[PDB]
């Protein structure tokens, strides 16, 4: 069918690990979604001893925000890079067929634009990166890389065939950095782009994260910024991970039903305790809450987690269910 | 239904790689069964250098024992801690839903017991491990980890739905240590674990294991300690890593049906060569044995089964069918 | 039945990528398929540079060839070591049973040969490598690996039971190297495999590989030597990596259906990006092509893939689908 006599919708972006607004099954006939991203070289600090590194961000975050459509709609991105910027970008999408996924297409070096479209003929939750020839790694492992959930038009269903309904959606992205690293194991920091481009190579080289985080710092999804849920509510979590693998787990919780590998028309696994998710993949994971009280969202390398940074926090409100659990005796002497 | 109209079972635990007794088809109704365990902490001689480490163990065995119950089921722990040891411990279960698994609920000093009480509501195998605030992966790659196996209440069932019944059961735990290294690359020992508490983090940031073990040492499932079968025999192997992935491999052998990740909801994955287990995982494989002889099992990336320690042996008794293997022309001059 | 009785097949190999004549769909009953492999250790450059390694191949490649039977087929296998090798060396098969997939059997010196039999009862793609008692991560590790397809006797069936037909067919063995390095970062050279063996042995004991390489060297799948196809052709690849993890991804397509951990009784993953065949395994991954152009295939932790080797090009010939994906506007100005 003809695409400009189809319907045409312009979607407003939110930082993650919010999302923006969408209906789980399609209230309407295939579209032309519109989604406009601005990239955006900046200085982020990464770490709580104040570490700051020159992210390569697609809106302004780590990770880029995430895009929603349905199958068989067209995603059609007007992809900014602003003079203020100083290298060459473009986008590849998981989700798209051709072109390097687009970035065949999408060269832009600052003060230039460009716009794209592809048909989602897939759905699943799906990466999205930077991938400048000869200088790709660089640019997704400095932040730049998002993910794209396109569902299936009549929404989620599980390894049965009937519906699966979330109440609210998380985005997690997950980055690891490699921050270039002295004889002495100090941070080095560099003048300009150029410069620290070897170091960058070397220090990717060694395989080795110097930090791997969730939404762009060490406790971003923690404190007056931690996840939230109420008992009884139906949530999923899209995770994504652009260039390593990755093992999530819900501390005191599961994944009632996971998309490890993140493709819908294939039946979750049920009742998982931990998932994992290849580099270059998103995964999806449903889960009801049944308790109350803090929740640690974690990749289960714990050294990863609790000193590297892969740690995120849920706050859920309600009743405690003495029934699932208790403390018969507490703690006491002896 | 009210708790203390159930029954109450006791299990005695048994170390591993061997497994308490139980029943595959639930032959009582829900029940609270009641474990005990007591932590220790103890030196270990972990290779055949004689590397001692100061392990944390769950009743005196890296991994520690593996509990069994079926779905529905309450499992009520008393978790003692003596005045001999000197660190703050917990356990936060898998298997459990609400307070980081239990572990919000079970922080016991030295000195001091604890009783938890939790229900089984999914069936599966699923690791257990201690997670103290702020110190949680040094206590796990100390040895603190082991698994609980959740079975359905009609047993386990292959992918068409007709009863899988194993004759054994074995339980592999697979320990990632990072012993600390000076640099010319010899092992450091510590005086106190305060001493060692920062060299323990440097060590685990480098995120290189020194050592992967079975059953807490090198060699630990071989000679004297070789796990056995015979030929005809239905095996369960359950394995576990609590902080990083395993690909296990059964040398001579197959995962006829694999739970990968170990849920039995899920339909097991057949023929298996190797599988992926993702760090914070339990999996379990069931392999019917048809040939004799000598079986190594190993993680298969083959440096850390047979440089760093993850690799045990079956010793399998029967007759050799010529059929499914022969050598036509042994090996000859030309 | 007697085994005798039944047909013989010789079947000649093709050097990887490409894979030897064979029938999806099983034209006889079950036959005796004979193959023969020379072991060759032999000098590689591996990288750009020139580094140069001491490989150890069967039949002359990195990796050595995919072998492509029927389920319940005999492979027959021939393994001529000659006289200029230095090495004792042997060949395990994971698509067998017993002896430690063959490994037991077939233990040949420096002019020795042997013939091994066995019964190809499971169908999938499988890995085989070399595995000396005591010295099997560095048979491994410097190339001696490659795969064997068991095809089910009716072809490969989707997730549904209707068939799955493909038109060509591509063998990606994925190779880690673990070349020594000086303590500045540069590469040593050895004079003899037993002068050379500690620190091939200390080299993977850092389990951080020097390179990691498609078809046995850095660029072997591109230019003159990329992949092919057309725009409409069904193209499986089947990928192995017999000692670490792997994720697969084709840049500008999916994985339509993927068997990750190679098993073709399982049902396929569908619509995959990226999949996970764990060290230890071959995976098989089917696709139809949709657009033309230069894709790449790569493992997706980028770094490995664009600085360590990990990647290769598929060229692919026919019209470009604008409803697919096209430029809406091209980068410009603003
Ligand atoms: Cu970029
Ligand atoms: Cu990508
Ligand atoms: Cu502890
Ligand atoms: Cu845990
Ligand atoms: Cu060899
Ligand atoms: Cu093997």
């Amino acid at each position: 069918v003809d695409i400009s006599t189809l319907p045409r919708v312009k979607v407003d972006l939110v930082k993650p690990p919010f999302v923006h607004a969408h209906d789980q099954v399609a209230k309407t006939g295939p579209r032309v979604v519109e989604f406009t991203m601005t990239i955006e070289e900046k200085k982020l600090v990464i770490d709580r001893e104040g570490t700051e590194i020159h992210a390569m961000t697609f809106n302004g975050s780590v990770p880029g925000p995430l895009m929603v459509v349905h199958e068989n709609d067209y995603v059609e991105l007007r992809l900014i890079n602003p003079d203020t910027n100083t290298l060459l970008h473009n986008i590849d999408f998981h989700a798209a067929t051709g072109a390097l996924g687009g970035g065949a297409l999408t060269q832009v070096n600052p003060g230039e634009e460009t716009t794209l479209r592809f048909k989602a003929t897939k759905p699943g939750v799906f990466v999205y990166h930077c991938a400048p020839e000869g200088m790709v790694p660089w640019h997704v492992t400095s932040g730049m890389n998002g993910a794209i959930m396109v569902l299936p038009r009549d929404g989620l269903k599980d390894e049965k065939g009937q519906p699966l309904t979330y109440d609210k959606i998380y985005y997690v992205g997950e980055q690891d950095f490699y921050v270039p690293k002295d004889e002495a194991g100090n941070y080095k920091k560099y003048e300009t782009p150029g410069e620290a481009y070897e170091d960058a190579v070397k220090a990717m080289r060694t395989l080795t994260p110097t930090h791997i985080v969730f939404n762009g710092a060490v406790g971003a999804l923690t404190g007056d910024h931690a996840l939230t849920a109420a008992v009884g509510e139906r949530v999923l979590v899209v995770h994504s991970q652009a260039n390593r693998d990755t093992r999530p787990h819900l501390i005191g919780g599961h994944g009632d039903y996971v998309w490890a590998t993140g493709k819908f028309r294939n039946p979750p696994d049920l009742d998982q305790e931990t998932w994992l998710i290849p580099g270059g993949t998103a995964g999806a994971a449903f889960y009801t809450f049944r308790q109350p009280g803090v929740y640690a969202y974690v990749n289960h390398n714990l050294i990863e987690a609790f000193e590297l940074g892969a740690a995120g926090h849920f706050k859920v409100t309600g009743e405690w269910n003495d029934d699932l659990m208790t403390s018969v005796v507490k703690p006491a002497s002896m």
